[PDB]
């Protein structure tokens, strides 16, 4: 683990980083937030923001200074804090974003600045090519509702490595945390989703644990499965 600021940096795979950072919350404590680095050829992609302007810069600046690659582009997979919350960093310098049109739709709602650019996915959750262009390695996939009506999913081409987001909670979880905006009736249906959208990955980076194996897909799911 690398300190970089206030943000830690691990790397999990030769092209493959996690980026996460810190936000206190009175009453609660510090809350940790994870997203993803990846290195691709000549340039850089991130998927998610940190919670704050100030710390996605931060990011962009360990970016700078390990992998010395431009940043490409950016996936946030959906429209809260933790993933949208430093889109102005982003957008301040020069990289353009992504994410679900719904998020998008949401974003302004949300107290979120949208993303530049829509996602769209076809009926069997996977985007259309088209508008998701030159996006490398980033295999992105809409599983269906469940933390929120719009997350969305991202797995890593040529590595073991799945993103799930705030979806996916790890095996040790007590509970699927924030259900504000959840779909309880179909959350169960939209984890397995992902498990079999990415049937080889055998890492599962999510937003606030550590990274897992495929047994925090299944006992989220069956986390899920006692909303109903
Ligand atoms: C604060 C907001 O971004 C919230 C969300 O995205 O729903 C953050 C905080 C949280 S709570 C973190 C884990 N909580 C466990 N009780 C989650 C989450 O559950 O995914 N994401
Ligand atoms: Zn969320
Ligand atoms: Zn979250």
């Amino acid at each position: 683990d690398q300190r970089f600021g206030d943000l830690v940096f691990r790397q999990l795979a030769p092209n493959v980083w996690q980026h996460t950072s810190y936000l206190d919350m009175p009453g609660f404590g510090a809350v940790a937030s994870n997203g993803l680095i990846v290195r691709d050829g000549g340039r850089v992609l991130v998927v998610d923001t940190a919670w704050t302007d100030d710390q996605t810069a931060q990011i962009l600046n360990w970016i700078k200074q390990e992998i010395n690659l431009p940043v490409a582009l950016a996936v946030v997979t959906h429209a809260h804090q933790d993933k949208m919350g430093g889109m102005d960093a982003l957008h301040a310098a020069g990289i353009a974003t992504y994410a679900n049109a719904l998020s998008n739709q949401l974003a302004p709602q949300e107290g979120m600045v949208a993303a530049q650019h829509s996602l769209t996915f076809a009926a069997n959750g996977w985007v259309e090519p088209a508008t998701a262009p030159n996006f490398g390695p980033l295999k992105v996939f809409y599983p269906g509702p469940g933390h929120t009506s719009d997350n969305i999913t991202v797995g890593i081409d040529g590595t073991d490595i799945a993103f799930g987001g705030c979806l996916i909670k790890d095996s040790k979880a007590k509970s699927l945390g924030n259900l504000g905006d959840a779909d309880t009736e179909h959350y169960a249906a939209s984890a397995r989703a992902f498990g079999a959208a990415f049937p080889k990955a055998s890492m599962i980076v999510m937003s606030h644990s550590a990274p897992d194996s495929r047994a925090a897909i299944t006992h989220t799911a069956r986390m899920a499965d006692k909303l109903r």
